[PDB]
C-alpha cells in the first residue's frame, strides 16, 4: 500500500551534457527521434527540468518549443507530456478538458476521483496561481446536475478521517446504497453523493463489504461501465479508487485500447501521471486482472517511437 513507479532518477547526472546531446539531435535538417525518446524516458521530471534550463542557458532557446516544432504527432505529445512540470500536470488538464466548446467529462473524473486530498488541494492552487481563475467556478460552469455536485464535493479535498469505523453507521450506510442500487441510481442522490464523497476510505471499503453480503452484488456490478450517465460513470470512478487506485487505472489503460483503434489521449496521460506515482502496481493489477501485461498490450496498440517511448516507460 507503498506504490512503485517505472521511472527513477538517472545517473549520473549531468544536464550540461543531456541539453547538449538533445540540441544536436534536433540541429539541422531532420532529427534523431531516438535519441529524444532514450533522454526522456530514462530522467525524471525533476531532472527534465534541469535539462530545460541547461538548454536555455547554453543555447537561449526553449527545449519544449524546439520539441514542439521538430517532433510530431503522438510521438511529440508524449514527449511533451513528458515534460511537464509535475506539479502544474493535472491542473494543466483540467484547463483543457473544460475549455473549448464541450467538455472532457473524461479527465474531470479521472482527476477528481483518484487524486488525494491533498493532490487535489494541490491543483486547485496551482491552477489559481497559473490561470488565474478558481478551479471551482469553472467545473461549476461546465458541468450540470448531480455530477456537478459530485465534483464539487470532491473539489473540497475533505473526505473523513481514517479512524474509529462505526458499525451502526457503516450499516445505516450500506441500507441506502442498496436501495438507491435498486433504484438504478435513481434517487435520493443527494444521499448517496454525500456518503461516496465524504466518509474515510476505510468506513467505505466496510460499506461495500456490507452492501455484497445484503444485495449478494459488488456495488460497481450495478452500474454499467460502457454504456451511459455521466455521474455513473463518475460513482463508478470513486467506488474503485476507494478500493485501489492502481486497479483503476489498470483498467482505465486496459479500455484504451481495446477494441478498433487507441484512446491514445488517455494512453499517454496515464503513462505519464502515473509514472513516478504507482505505474508498477499498475501493471500489477492489469496482469492479475486482464490475463495481458501492459508491455504486450501497448506493443500490439501502437506503433513506431512513440511505441518504443512507451514501452521504456513501462518497463518490462
Ligand atoms: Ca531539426
Ligand atoms: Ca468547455
Ligand atoms: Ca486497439
Amino acid at each position: 500500500k507503498y506504490t512503485r513507479g517505472t521511472v527513477t532518477a538517472f545517473s549520473p547526472f549531468d544536464a550540461r551534457a543531456d541539453a547538449e546531446a538533445l540540441r544536436k539531435a534536433m540541429k539541422g535538417m531532420g532529427t534523431d527521434e531516438e535519441t529524444i525518446l532514450k533522454i526522456l524516458t530514462s530522467r525524471n521530471n525533476a531532472q527534465r527540468q534541469e535539462i530545460a534550463s541547461a538548454f536555455k542557458t547554453l543555447f537561449g532557446r526553449d527545449l519544449v518549443d524546439d520539441l514542439k516544432s521538430e517532433l510530431t504527432g503522438k510521438f511529440e505529445t508524449l514527449m511533451v507530456s513528458l515534460m511537464r512540470p509535475a506539479r502544474i500536470f493535472d491542473a494543466h488538464a483540467l484547463k483543457h478538458a473544460i475549455k473549448g466548446a464541450g467538455t472532457n467529462e473524461k479527465v474531470l473524473t479521472e482527476i477528481l476521483a483518484s487524486r488525494t486530498p491533498a493532490e487535489v488541494q494541490n491543483i486547485k492552487q496551482v491552477y489559481m496561481q497559473e490561470y488565474e481563475a478558481n478551479l471551482e467556478d469553472k467545473i461549476t460552469g461546465e458541468t450540470s446536475g448531480h455530477f456537478q455536485r459530485l465534483l464539487v464535493v470532491l473539489l473540497q479535498a475533505n473526505r473523513d478521517p481514517d479512524g474509529r469505523v462505526e458499525e451502526a453507521l457503516v450499516e445505516k450506510d450500506a441500507q441506502v446504497l442498496f436501495r438507491a442500487g435498486e433504484l438504478k441510481w435513481g434517487t435520493d442522490e443527494e444521499t448517496f453523493i454525500t456518503i461516496l464523497g465524504t466518509r474515510s476510505v476505510s468506513h467505505l471499503r466496510r460499506v461495500f463489504d456490507k452492501y455484497m453480503t445484503i444485495s449478494g452484488f459488488q456495488i460497481e456490478e450495478t452500474i454499467d461501465r460502457e454504456t451511459s450517465g455521466d455521474l455513473e460513470k463518475l460513482l463508478l470512478a470513486v467506488v474503485k479508487c476507494i478500493r485501489s487506485v492502481p486497479a483503476y487505472f489498470a483498467e482505465t489503460l486496459y479500455y484504451s485500447m481495446k477494441g478498433a483503434g487507441t484512446d491514445d489521449d488517455t494512453l499517454i496521460r496515464v503513462m505519464v501521471s502515473r509514472s513516478e506515482i504507482d505505474l508498477l502496481d499498475i501493471r500489477h493489477e492489469f496482469r492479475k486482472n486482464f490475463a495481458k501485461s501492459l508491455y504486450q498490450m501497448i506493443q500490439k496498440d501502437t506503433s513506431g517511437d512513440y511505441r518504443k517511448a512507451l514501452l521504456l516507460l513501462c518497463g518490462g
